[PDB]
DNA sequence: AAAGAT
DNA sequence: AAAGAT
DNA sequence: ATCTT
DNA sequence: ATCTTT
């Protein structure tokens, strides 16, 4: 399928290619820094041509948002199935050592998920799947050799700001957690877990509907979540009692 | 001076080189997107070797943050005078057409300006200068960006995600405005003006004392602000009333 | 402009 | 974690 | 768009 | 870090 080929292609591109700098038209190379502002951006750009190649092979069109305030990174659809669009967002986080627990911020809980046309490229009800492409890297300290420019003959000498990048493709609902990933920007938190649990989809929600209902009714502050629900056990109790 | 050499060197590097891609150790190149998320990252990496070069010509150590949500991007200081540090932060915005007005977000008003050690690499009182390197790019209307990869001999084929770019170096206070640059993330708004106003330093504040005190005592919302001040004239009136 | 999206 | 930093 | 104690 | 929308 689209999905299985996508993951295989991402997995393979990650294994074979190590991003190492920004190149100019004139050939001068600027090294990367070792923070997530840099790498998230690099990992998205890395993923774009792979996503397009595989979508194209399976007859899907690809659209990126036209404005910067819109989910998702990529909308995939067949002309024949305009109400089965697939949303793909690329998310990145890091570890300080391999096999530590990780978490992602999975986007707002107050935009498209509570209002079908808010901050989203197409109406939310035209997507039948929402996939996360998750990148995890081990952070590496900045050496002095990062502070210089390089030439193309030097490509393999450029120090890389990461070790052991790993990638996964999983449904948003499946890796979603029950605690906010950010406060003042109201983001859904993923599970906090090892990489494999993301791959295998060892999440907390039982269905995509539960995921949606949890995040559609999650209050913004502890203050408010104290008398309603703060986590999944509490939400199940709130549901049991009649949503009160 | 350090300042004058750095601005010359930034003007020159910007004239000479046009970043166009992410390159891998193995020689494959991934194209850039044309939004500010991509470009602000790229412009910061682009400025990094130049900053280090010029700082080294003047005897200044450069440090970047270890923590990822600490200001500033670059900390300069001679080791003999550690209490005379210089903060350099890189900011990016876009225009549609050349020589419309632009504005930047210039960082938090509720962090280190109100608490000497919060979200800052060194305590705020050890810095004697706060410089903004501003990048303004003209957005290139190909929002059907390029969705293939290139080899080192096709560098010339790689679409660039800007129509032009200009750069300035100015003190933060000088270009600071009186209106928040963002809401939930509580940023200082720059002036809303043409690029030459930023280069020429045509601001609104009478002094860096005025700028600091203004942003130190600015309230977070309209309702709160409406009893205090919403702009620089009301701030001056607030000053006349006894800071009340 | 102010507030809340990415 | 929550809340508020970049 | 993600990070921080 | 910055955008777009009230
Ligand atoms: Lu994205
Ligand atoms: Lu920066
Ligand atoms: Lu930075
Ligand atoms: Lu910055
Ligand atoms: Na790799
Ligand atoms: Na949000
Ligand atoms: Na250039
Ligand atoms: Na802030």
């Amino acid at each position: 399928s689209l999905r299985s080929d996508l993951i295989n292609a991402l997995y393979d591109e990650n294994q074979k290619y190590d991003v190492c700098g920004i190149i100019s038209a004139e050939g001068k190379i600027y090294p990367l820094g070792s923070d997530t502002k840099v790498l998230s951006t690099i990992f998205e750009l890395f993923s774009r041509p792979i996503i397009n190649k595989i979508a194209e092979k399976h007859g899907y069109i690809v659209e990126e948002p036209k404005q910067q305030n819109h989910y998702p990174d990529f909308t995939l659809y067949k002309p024949s199935e305009p109400n089965k669009k697939i949303a793909i967002d690329i998310k990145t986080t890091y570890t300080n050592k391999e096999n530590e627990k990780i978490k992602f911020t999975l986007g707002g809980y107050t935009s498209f998920i509570r209002n079908n046309t808010k901050n989203i490229v197409y109406p939310f009800d035209q997507y039948i799947a929402h996939w996360i492409i998750g990148y995890v890297y081990t952070r590496v300290a900045t050496r002095k050799s990062s502070l210089k420019t390089y030439n193309i003959n030097e490509l393999n000498e450029i120090p890389k700001p990461y070790k052991g990048v790993k990638v996964f493709l999983q449904d948003k609902w499946v890796i979603a957690g029950d605690l906010a990933g950010s406060g003042n920007t109201t983001n859904i938190g993923s599970i906090h877990a090892h990489y494999k649990d993301f791959v295998e989809g060892k999440g907390i929600f039982d269905s995509e509907d539960e995921f949606l209902d949890y995040w559609r009714n999650y209050e913004r502050t502890s203050q408010l979540r104290n008398d309603k629900y703060n986590n999944i056990s509490e939400y199940r109790n709130w549901i049991y009692r009649g949503r009160k």
